[PDB]
């Protein structure tokens, strides 16, 4: 049930080119050994360490953001430590994060959204699970794991992340 939604200015962009611009604007939140605070942790909606959404804003520019949606839980110090797992079904990208407390997170100026991703991983796969690799890559400004997961969805339509948004819409609508 894969779907894409995009501002019409991105119709002629490849998926890869959009995500490359998004990543280079968002930068890298450096959520790493020795550098984690409240500033670069992001947050969940629906719980403190789990919920229907996870979202985070750029520490470089304070506005660029992404919202990950589905059913997600982070183990924090439970084994395997520091793993995000569960189901990742949507991702949205753009500028400005609001909500996240008594209402869901949303992006204030949305560029692109993917729905129906159907990505699922179990706790026991720890950091090798696809949902962990995708979202921790995004937090780090690395879209390599998401593109790999999108190529695996797209190959069934004969497309890839080198296809443009308009080419994907014509195959999926
Ligand atoms: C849900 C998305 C998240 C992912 C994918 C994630 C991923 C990670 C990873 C891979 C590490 C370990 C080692 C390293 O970064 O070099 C880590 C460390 C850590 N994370 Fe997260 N994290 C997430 C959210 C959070 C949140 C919401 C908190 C809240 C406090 C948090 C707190 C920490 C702490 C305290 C550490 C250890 C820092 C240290 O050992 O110096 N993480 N996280
Ligand atoms: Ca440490």
């Amino acid at each position: 049930a894969f779907s894409v939604n995009y501002d019409s200015s991105f119709g002629g962009y490849s998926i890869h080119d959009y995500l490359g611009q998004w990543a280079s604007t968002f930068g890298d939140v450096n959520h790493t050994n020795g550098n984690v605070t409240d500033a670069n942790s992001g947050g969940f909606y629906g719980g403190s360490l789990s919920g229907s959404q996870y979202a985070i804003s750029s520490t470089a520019n304070q506005v660029t953001a992404f919202v990950a949606g589905g059913n997600l839980t982070y183990t924090l110090f439970n084994e395997p430590a520091h793993t995000l797992y569960g189901q990742l079904d949507s991702l949205s990208f753009g500028d400005g994060l609001s909500g996240g407390d008594t209402s869901p997170y949303s992006i204030q100026v949305p560029d692109v959204s993917f729905g129906g991703l159907n990505l699922s991983s179990l706790q026991a796969q720890g950091h090798d699970g696809v949902v962990h690799q995708v979202v921790y890559g995004l937090m780090s400004g690395d879209t390599g794991a998401l593109e790999t997961a999108l190529n695996g969805i797209l190959d069934d339509y004969g497309l890839s992340v080198n296809s443009t948004f308009d080419q994907v819409a014509a195959a999926t609508a």
